Formats: structure tokens, C-alpha cells, sequence
């Protein structure tokens, strides 16, 4: 409080240790009031008649909250090129958060002529969800982050959550909270908000590609010592059956027995950048590869992680396998694909099976000679394995992160869960960074002289705006490898272009012209 | 006081322990400017010609006063559903209370546009009546406490008096209070107020239902060994007087012996909610059962805890023997009984008598036989006892209280009293949490330059508005039933619905669809 | 056995199992006029709710 005085700094910065990287963002926010001050019950019914996939039954809330799960909330373009070009893995450790020079305004619409001034004795009231009680929605890809570039100011996002529902019906088990119903504290003009906290054990994130694939591990000068069947007939025939038996064999590599084998698949349906190459027919929900819950279908959104296509071709992605970002200034509906970034998983083609193939074939019958009678006799038959779950000795790469990508998730509570990284990719925590949440204190207009029971309905407009800053420090992993040859690294384009690239244009617009994954050094198996 | 301090936090929760449950409950309030800060004489000749019985004296003061006088105040519906649930009994142990946060405003209605400031240098006094020198008018289940729900800003209601009266006017035994005349200090700029007060020993609250009835204590296998008369003819007639015994007997269970006898009663009239079946006339207060005192006659609104009806019969209930609830919206007159919530206390039907029942039947004569003469001669006659009061080895239940409901009341200070338990359900006590009065201090106008002896009654137009916390530890008593069958508790319905019960609807306004009891869990005798 | 203890925030009543208030012949888990006790239905374990 005070002109001459302060109740926060700077802090904007990235420290780099020997094996520890500490980032810290600061930014300006400002904070509306949501819903009038009122809970309000919502449904898909509120918006129309939708279908029975899109039915939904919740609750908004006036409250708003913090996000800033995302890698460039933390990371500049730059120092995400330190990380990714020199460490083959990194994880969060611990974060630390404040809120600081909190200012509160009023506003005023009179015939016409706004006019704005401060408001000193207003609150504005922060909890943090310390132990999730409340629905987790930050582990959802939505929009709100903290924006990449320090100097954009941004509008914090309205919190709402959702429950059960029957159509857009409630049910006795559907779930009502009250974000009021924690614990609230009395401030004074000038206060400040803190606290930190420590990411549980996760394993280090994969920043690295494969020099090797998963079917060529073997000595490419030494047979083994196992044998394959080569051979069944001589050749003619009548009854010409037989059973030979050979070495492999550096020359027969693909019938070579191996120890391990890839990982799950589950078949998407192939999509062409070249629109020629396409089925003339609308195809987006009927060859969409989903899921069913409860008689709702869901979009098998990206799901498993799979290489993205075959090498030798990039102009193939999967429907829904490939998380696809939106350029600067890209509208939300019906874009061209020149307006979205299409990401691909091509390094995990090593160890992971290619999205839009099948994961093999499997014997359906079972062949057998002539035998006493003749239609009996059936030639050997194989089908195609178009979903493959876990089976032992498989092993997978998990999905890349990317800079523009999300940070972790929370892992839902139940029984069981298997390999819980987040499928948009990141660290599953079953206790990730809690929710904050944050609200404008309702300041109420003159009430009547004569006392009414109602509830209050008429509160002075306000707004809040101040500064919030997030450090966390990260762990790195070294790489020490002993290749011989220059490794893969990213780098920028030399060439001259009107505008610099991770920079502002003429118009003072920052963007972010195209996705930066994190696998760009190499190591063995 | 400052933007980056405040005077006071969140606090609004539950704790649960072993045998205790603190509740904390914060809210956000408004207080006007009440009666132009002048105190007024008022009696019913101020509002038109009334008649005797709804005759008064009294003084309308400037002072606003905070009422937390319902269970719905400090429980939420959850917390109110574990306290019933799980508990026999429940009792107040020690409260805290905290004003903080203070904001005074000036209005300015210039020219039709209304302008809001904030006056910095404002006061607002708050004292508490912890000697009891005031009327107490807290335990008169009157409007104007804390909103069920938090988010909810409310009014501080007017507080008001009234003392003897004759008519519409008063006596010299009347008395006049100031407000003013308790002590003043001199305040600073953001400052707050806090006070702790504990309850007084009280008795729990039966919060259980009898599994038994006070008619069928008796062992029903074994026969009692006193006799009963049950013969007084042989049967044909002329002279055919005798006296027969028998024993009782658990096919005679109604002629045993008893130690204890059902509480008293006080008749009420019955109504059922199937008008068809009602008197085709005007009965509401004719046949409505009162009390009088000094001339006027007043309802025995619930009156002696009684039974609402027998059983096999919710469809009636007694005139004035229940308490009726509003739903949320009611109007206030004359409303239909589907917008009315109406409790029934049937659990204690095992103890109390039927409130819409006579207590029982009594001898009202000398039955004698012939002997000398013949007119003199007259058969056994009874009577019914309508209203029957306290006798010895009378057992009954206290009304039920609700989250709804009052939570205490103050006995009136008298010479005697017989178990000062509230009729409208609760605690009584002697010394119950003061009231706590708190209005705004007034700002003179300008004055003119010319000295004028008479007061000044041009004042600036203010409000203040604030947060209100009161926290309450309540002393809980476990259960210890060896009763092997699941006891009855309350739920919520699966069923599914247009909106959540105990929850906001699409407008945002917060309801309670139906009252809740505590008589859930079961005990003998 | 252990017990692990709920700390929900939900603010509306949960779902319990309970008893039927309505009249009938026997009482739910107990004996008939022969003496032969009876489960009438079966009770799983999962009234309580939670997140996630």
C-alpha cells in the first residue's frame, strides 16, 4: 500500500544449475465478477436440443481460478531450446506461488459516461484446493493459462464443474458444492497471498528419440542358435507335405526370435494433408474409432501413444491421435488446415506401432490336411489384430510433450489404474498442484430503510486486477552418450523472413509459429 | 485497513471430532440508515383501528441487531444430515463472534443520478446486552438471521420493542430504553469487533425416536400378578350384581398395571388437507383453542409437545399445534398449502398424547344400585378430559427442532417455572448469547453559521456493509444401540430431476425443499 | 479391520442404506414365526461418493 511502497517485485526469470533449472513467471491479471454473484445451475437443455453424447448436468460458479498448465507458461521459447537440445529427461520438484498488489475498482455507467475509480476497503477472497475436494478441471486442456509472452495481460477463467447426469436430468448421487463453504479470513487494505508446494515422485519425462527399433537389436554378423520352420511342401503336389527347418540369420532378420515386442494399439482411421487423396464422403464422427461409458459415445481423442505415420510419408495423421494446435489469431470454427499446427509422434515409431495400422495378424483356424474325408481339409487362415491390449514383454514410448502442450494431470481415484500418464501427455500425480481459486467479495448498493427478508440483488460493478507469480524448479537428467556423429538439434532458420520467429510482428501480436516437441537427442535400446 | 491488508479472513467450515463439532459460518451483511436516527413511539392506533387483542405499546429504534437464531445459520445440509444421523443428542457449549471488515458509504441523489462514495472517517457502533438489561426479542422465530447459504448477502434487520400497554395506550409502569445509554467509545480507522460468550448447562436434545410405546413395556409372556375387575353382572337382570377378578395378562394388555402415564395435552382442533373433507365454514379462530391474558386472548400457537396425529393418518394436522414453514418464494398472504411446509411430530407418539385427541376418559358420578327408592338409582357416567396438566409418574418428549428451526430462547425472568424448554423447540436458558446491536453513527449536514439550539435533522445519507463470523462448539452424545435390524436414516432420492435438492436452480436462488428432523436413530423405553 | 475415514465436501445428502419404514409381516434380517432367519436382499458397500 502506498505510493512510495510496494507489495511485490519482479521475479521474472530462469536460473540454470547443474541439474536443476529453476523458472519464474510473473504476470498481470485481472479478475471480473462472474454470474452476478449467484450459483447457477446449467445443462445442455439451457442450450438447445443437443444428442444424447453431448448431455452434460453441472454447476457455475462466480469464482475464478489460476492456470498455468502449460510448458510456455514457464519456459521461453529459448529456454526451451536449452532444455530439450542438451537433457534427456527433466521432472517438476517443487512451486512456489504469490499473489501480490491487489487493486480493486469500481465502475460506474451513468447516462452514457463510464467512469472508474478505486475501491480501498474491498476484498477479494483465495483458497487453495489443498485437498481436492472439489472437482479437478485444470487436468482438461482448456483455455486461461497464463499467456507466453510476460507483457500480455489476461482475463482469469470462470470456474464451473459438472456431475452426474441422466440426459439433462440429475440423479440422488449428483453432487452440489458451495466454494463459499471454505474457510474464510477478514483482510486489510495492502495484503498479499502465498504458498508453495512440493510435486510428489514422478518418473522423468523421455526428451529424447530412439537410435534403435525394437526388431533390430540383434548382432547383424552372428546367427542364432534357434530355428524357424521354412518349409511345408517340396513343391508339386498331391501329397507333397514336409517340415524344413532353417537358421536365421542376419539375412532373414524378420523371423529372428525376440525378447520384447511393441506396445498396445488401438486403430484410427487415416487422414491425408492432400484433401485429393481423401474419400469424397463426410467422414469425421461415422470412421472416428471411439468409446463407449454409460451409452455415450467419446471421441477416442488421442488416446494410446502411436507413431503418427509410416517413414516416408508425413502428409498422413490420424483422425484423432494427433494433438492439433491453433495458430495466432485462428478462429474456432470450420478453419483451414494451414490455420491449425498438427503435431506427430513419428520418433516413437522405434518401440510403438504406427497409428493407422494394424498391430499384426494372428492365426484364425486351424490347417489341416486331408484326413478321412476331404471338405475337412482347411488351409491355414490369419485375421487382422485391430486393437491389441497389453500383453507381457511389450514395451511403448509414451506421448511427447511440447511446448504449447500441458504440463500434468490428476489421476482419478479408483481401484485401479494402469501406467497412468496422461494421454495428452505430461505426469499423472495422484496429488497434482492444487486448484486456486479466486473471487471478487460481493459489495452490495444501497439497501431499502425498511427491512426485507429477500436476498440482496443489487451490488456495486467491480473488478480486480494485480500481478501473480510462479517459480518452480525442475530436475535434469544428463546425457551422457557415446555417439560419434553429431546429434539432431533444434535450431532456427537463418533465412530472412519479415518477422522474426517466437517474437511480436508490426502490430505488437506475439505467436508461437509452430510446435516444439522435446525428442531431438538420441540414446540406444 | 490498505489495499494489500485486510482486517479478517475465510473461516467458514466444520470440524468434526470425537464428541464435539465446531461449525464457523461467515457472512457478508448491509446496514442502513433505520428510522432517520430517531426513535419512535409506535402502537397498533398508528397502523388503523385493530381490535383488543391485537393492541400494543412499544419504541422503534434507530439500532440494527444480528440474529443466528436457526440451525440452518451454522449447519449446511450435509453437516445437519451427519449430526441426525449418527448421534442421540447434541447441545451448545460456547460460541464466538467477530465483526470485521467495516466499509461505511455516503449516497448522493443529485438530480435523479445516484452517486456511492466511500466515507473513510465514519463510525459504526456495536455493543452486546451482556447484563440482559433489554427486552430480549430473539426468541420470537422472527426474520432477518443469517442466509442458509453463504454466497447470500442479507439485511440487519430494524430492532424494535414494546412493553405494557392499555389499548393503544401506555401506563406509568411502562418503560422507555436508549440505546444510547450503554457505553460509547472512540473509534479508528479499520478497526474490528469480537466478543465470546458460554452457554449455560442445558440438557441435550433428544435427537432419537422411542422403539417402544409407553402402553407396551410389559413382558408379553408372562402374566402380572395383580387382578383387575371384569365382571360386575352375572347377565340376565333383576338383581344380578357380582364382582369377578382376573389376571392381566398379554391378551388383556390393556387393563395391566402401569408405573408411568402418557405427558399432558391440550386439545386442538383437527384439519385435514383434503379440504372435501373439512367443515363447509369459516373456522380459523373460532375453533382455535386459545390462551387469555388480561382481557385478550391470544393462539396456543405449537403449544405441549403432542403427537400431530394418530396413526395411519398424516393427512391431519392440529390448527396451531405445528410449526409452518414458507417455502422459498411464499408470498405472505394467504397463500395456498402447497407453498407451505408443515412439520409433524409423530415419533413421539409413544410418549405424548394425539394433539387432535381427548387425553382420556374420567368418572363423573356414583354409580349405585337399587337400595332404598328407585330415582336415586343411576348407571356408571365418564367424561372426556380435553385438557389435562402435569400429574405424578407423567413421562413425554420435547417438540423436535429443525434446520429450519430456533436453536434457543431466553426464559422469562419470573418467580417460577415449569420445564423451561422453548414450545417452539430448542434450549432455554436463563442467560442465553446477548444480543448484539449495531447501528451507524450519524454525520451531520452542514450547520448553518447562525447557532441554533434545536437538534440537527439534516444528515449525509450513509450505509455500511461488512463480514460476520460466529463459530459454535456443540457437545455431541454417541450411540451405543445393540439393535441388530438397520436403523432409519435420512437420504437424499436417486431419482433424477430438474434440480439438485438443497442446491440453486438456474436463476441462482438457493431453496430448502423440505424440513428436516433429528428423530432418526431409535432407543428403548 | 482398518477403516479409512471420508472427508468429502460435498454439500448435498449422500446416498445410505437404510430400512424400509412401510409395514410387513417379518422385519428384514430376522427371524420368521418358525425361527428360520432370512437375508432378504444382498448389500454391497458402495453408497458413499467421491471425485474423480
Amino acid at each position: 500500500d502506498g505510493v512510495g511502497s510496494s507489495s511485490g517485485n519482479w521475479h521474472c526469470d530462469s536460473q540454470w544449475l547443474g541439474d536443476r533449472v529453476i523458472t519464474t513467471s510473473t504476470r498481470t491479471w485481472a479478475l471480473p465478477t462472474y454470474n452476478n454473484h449467484l450459483y447457477k445451475q446449467i445443462s445442455n437443455s439451457t442450450s438447445g436440443g443437443s444428442s444424447n453424447d453431448n448431455a452434460y448436468f453441472g454447476y457455475s460458479t462466480p469464482w475464478g481460478y489460476f492456470d498455468f498448465n502449460r510448458f510456455h507458461c514457464h519456459f521461453s521459447p529459448r529456454d526451451w531450446q536449452r532444455l530439450i537440445n542438451n537433457n534427456w529427461g527433466f521432472r517438476p520438484k517443487r512451486l512456489n506461488f504469490k499473489l501480490f498488489n491487489i487493486q480493486v475498482k469500481e465502475v460506474t455507467d451513468n447516462n452514457g459516461v463510464k467512469t472508474i475509480a478505486n475501491n480501498l476497503t474491498s476484498t477479494v477472497q483465495v483458497f487453495t484446493d489443498s485437498d481436492y475436494q472439489l472437482p479437478y478441471v485444470l487436468g482438461s486442456a482448456h483455455e486461461g493459462c497464463l499467456p507466453p509472452f510476460p507483457a500480455d495481460v489476461f482475463m482469469i477463467p470462470q470456474y464451473g464443474y459438472l456431475t452426474l447426469n441422466d440426459g439433462s436430468q440429475a440423479v440422488g448421487r449428483s453432487s452440489f458444492y458451495c466454494l463459499e463453504y471454505f474457510p474464510s479470513q477478514m483482510l486489510r487494505t495492502g495484503n498479499n497471498f502465498q504458498f508453495s508446494y512440493e510435486f510428489e515422485n514422478v518418473p522423468f519425462h523421455s526428451s529424447y528419440a530412439h537410435s534403435q527399433s525394437l526388431d533390430r537389436l540383434m548382432n547383424p554378423l552372428i546367427d542364432q542358435y534357434l530355428y524357424y520352420l521354412s518349409k511345408t511342401i517340396n513343391g508339386s503336389g498331391q501329397n507333397q507335405q514336409t517340415l524344413k527347418f532353417s537358421v536365421a540369420g542376419p539375412s532373414n532378420m524378420a523371423v529372428q526370435g525376440r525378447n520384447y515386442i511393441p506396445g498396445p494399439s488401438y486403430r484410427q482411421q487415416r487422414v491425408s494433408t492432400t484433401v485429393t487423396q481423401n474419400n469424397n464422403s463426410e467422414f469425421a464422427w461415422p470412421g472416428a474409432s471411439s468409446w463407449a461409458l454409460n451409452g455415450r459415445n467419446s471421441l477416442m481423442n488421442p488416446g494410446p501413444a502411436m507413431a503418427s505415420h509410416k517413414e516416408g510419408e508425413d502428409r498422413f495423421f490420424p483422425l484423432s491421435g494427433s494433438l492439433i494446435f491453433g495458430k495466432q489469431g485462428t478462429g474456432r470454427d470450420n478453419v483451414d488446415a494451414d490455420k491449425v499446427m498438427i503435431t506427430n509422434e513419428e520418433e516413437i515409431k522405434t518401440t510403438n506401432p504406427v497409428a493407422t495400422e494394424s498391430y499384426g495378424q494372428v492365426a484364425t483356424n486351424h490347417q489341416s490336411a486331408q484326413w478321412p474325408t476331404s471338405y475337412d481339409a482347411a488351409q491355414a487362415q490369419t485375421g487382422w489384430v485391430q486393437n491389441q491390449g497389453i500383453l507381457p514383454g511389450m514395451v511403448w514410448q509414451d506421448r511427447d510433450v511440447y511446448l504449447q502442450g500441458p504440463i500434468w494431470a490428476k489421476i482419478p481415484h479408483t481401484d485401479g489404474n494402469f501406467h497412468p500418464s496422461p494421454l495428452m501427455g505430461g505426469f499423472g500425480m495422484k496429488h497434482p498442484p492444487p486448484q486456486i481459486l479466486i473471487k471478487n467479495t460481493p459489495v452490495p448498493a444501497d439497501p431499502p430503510t425498511a427491512f426485507n427478508k429477500d436476498k440482496l440483488n443489487s451490488f456495486i460493478t467491480q473488478y480486480s486486477t494485480g500481478q501473480v507469480s510462479v517459480e518452480i524448479e525442475w530436475e535434469l537428467q544428463k546425457e551422457n552418450s557415446k555417439r560419434w556423429n553429431p546429434e539432431i538439434q533444434y535450431t532456427s532458420n537463418y533465412y530472412k523472413s519479415n518477422n522474426v520467429e517466437f517474437a511480436v510482428n508490426t502490430e505488437g501480436v506475439y505467436s508461437e509459429p509452430r510446435p516444439i516437441g522435446t525428442r531431438y537427442l538420441t540414446r540406444n535400446l
